[PDB]
């Protein structure tokens, strides 16, 4: 069903969203530490940046799993050409929306 | 003008989510403090749901007040038929935005209690 396979792919987006925001707010619990060494500060700032990239890539993706479940639907006959042309044209929506929120929590952290 | 509308519910719906993340917040650090009585406890219980049915009560009156006022613009003929569909569904867009949050602020204070 490819309504189904948009909101599949709505939910992972989302849940890559909330997944950014609690590794952003326990990198910011853990900038507060005193007794960071060496080792610690230099990876505190890493896992700041990887925690950016793995949500791009995550977000890619969903999409990714979501264009390609529905070229099966396709192959097999159950999806026709105005389904699928509709269908990319709500996933790109989802897909600009969501690249829009994770880019608000993203300047919400970025101004600490 | 139907984009002001949805822009009046907006930061109408910010300002109600805002006031539930200042109240709860409040809330969450004289909870931590030693020597509470069994109502002191039950008075923070008794704010907690009043902040909760306000934040509630006012994300609704909300979207029931733009839509009074959409209602108002086509009674008078100011909006196109066609116009007042897309703004039916980017209204309750900001109804399902508003309400996520809410609920995470009241699901996040209860997680740090």
């Amino acid at each position: 069903d490819p309504k189904k396979v948009l909101d599949q792919a709505k939910d992972q987006m989302e849940n890559v969203v909330r997944t950014l925001k609690q590794e952003l707010e326990e990198l910011a619990k853990e900038a507060r530490k005193l007794d960071l060494t060496q080792s610690e500060k230099i990876e505190l700032k890493l896992r700041y940046i990887v925690a950016h990239l793995a949500a791009i890539g995550d977000i890619e993706e969903a999409i990714r799993e979501a264009k390609e479940e529905a070229d099966k639907l396709k192959r097999a006959g159950l999806v026709n050409s105005q389904q699928f042309d509709e269908f990319k044209r709500r996933l790109e929506e989802l897909h600009k929306e969501a690249d829009r929120k994770r880019a608000d929590y993203a300047e919400e952290f970025r101004n600490k």
